[PDB]
């Protein structure tokens, strides 16, 4: 039995696009970061290099009630989660850190599954600051190295390509990239 | 480094005291279950044996806005998991089961950590459905089972003695703590 973990912003859920509607929505006049030009998993921080006082403003909007709910799918992700959790021997997680502002996050995460995929995936979500310390064979995520307490994490870290890591160890590159493939290579 | 988890409800957080109290409040006319006849971790179960009506009652006490924001520590619990996760060479995740219903659980849960032992351990929450696919050498909860996909979990499971556990006699090679003044230092010692 494999067990894949999925991460769900870049992932599942769009979390790029939404903060850069939500940030063009409440600040209009303001200079962004086109998704193309992202670098860094920390969006705040290219704000922040982009004009000083942009990083609170960047931080307001993923920060604010709804945006969590709000995130559209990423192509693609939503049928790959329901067909992966439909092999045979193959077992889903949907393993996810919350903000430090955990507020408004935690239960809008729970509510996005639950909308987007359903009671029983409602059942398979991990909340934790380190994923090292879960149990899995493959994780997927879109941040360039993911940390914690096992220094030798049991899972093997898939890349999931997203606009701030597409110009940088097995990637996927989108959801119609072979996933079957790196799966059937741990069974 | 020894990894040790620890539960929330019945460990840290007093949620039968915290059920019992608002079903009183609440239903102060039904029948109810004292804490010392409190028998399985399902308090909704043995109610609706006690009646049936009572089963709907008390589910409406714990899934209500505010229920798992208003509970009382464990005596004890909050100074034994601060000095258990200042030790050297420790680690403490708080690691806790989120309702089927989770609409006023999972946002109560990190709100109570965080104003009953601060932001340093709402980074530690766990939020899972199943135990054994997280990763420690010890976990401690009131539960007498604790089950899930790892057929053989990595930790060892210590017993937190609470009032519909306490009837449980434990065979000799399975461990249990009675209270936080029982010597947890000497188990997480078994494991360094
Ligand atoms: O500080 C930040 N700056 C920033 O640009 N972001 C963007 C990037 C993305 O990061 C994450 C994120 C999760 C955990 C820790 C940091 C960031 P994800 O891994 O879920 O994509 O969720 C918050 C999102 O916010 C987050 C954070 C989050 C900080 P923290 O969560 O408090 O550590
Ligand atoms: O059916 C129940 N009946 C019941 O009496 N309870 C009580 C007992 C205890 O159950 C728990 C519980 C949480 C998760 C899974 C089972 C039980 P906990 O052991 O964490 O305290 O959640 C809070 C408490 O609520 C919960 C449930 C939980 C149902 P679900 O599986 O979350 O739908
Ligand atoms: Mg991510
Ligand atoms: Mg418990």
């Amino acid at each position: 039995s494999v067990r894949v973990l999925v991460d769900m912003d870049g992932v599942l859920a769009d979390f790029e696009a939404g903060l850069l509607r939500g940030f063009r929505r409440r600040f209009p006049e303001e200079p962004h970061v086109p998704l193309e030009q992202r670098r860094g998993f920390l969006a705040r921080e290219q704000y922040r290099a982009l004009r000083p006082d942009l990083a609170d403003k960047v931080a307001s909007v993923y920060e604010a009630p709804g945006f969590f709910l709000d995130l559209e799918p990423i192509p693609g992700a939503l049928d790959a989660v329901r067909e992966m959790n439909d092999l045979p021997d193959t077992q889903v997680f949907i393993c996810t850190s919350p903000l430090l502002k955990y507020h408004h996050c935690v239960g809008e995460k729970y509510r996005w599954v639950e909308q987007h995929l359903g009671p029983q995936f409602v059942e398979r979500i991990i909340l934790t600051r380190d994923k090292t310390v879960v149990l899995g064979d493959l994780l997927i995520d879109d941040k360039d190295t993911v940390r914690g307490q096992e220094e030798t994490p049991s899972w093997e870290h898939i890349l999931f390509t997203c606009c701030h890591n597409r110009h940088l160890r097995r990637r996927l590159l989108s959801w119609s990239d072979n996933w079957r493939e790196i799966l059937d290579s741990k069974r």
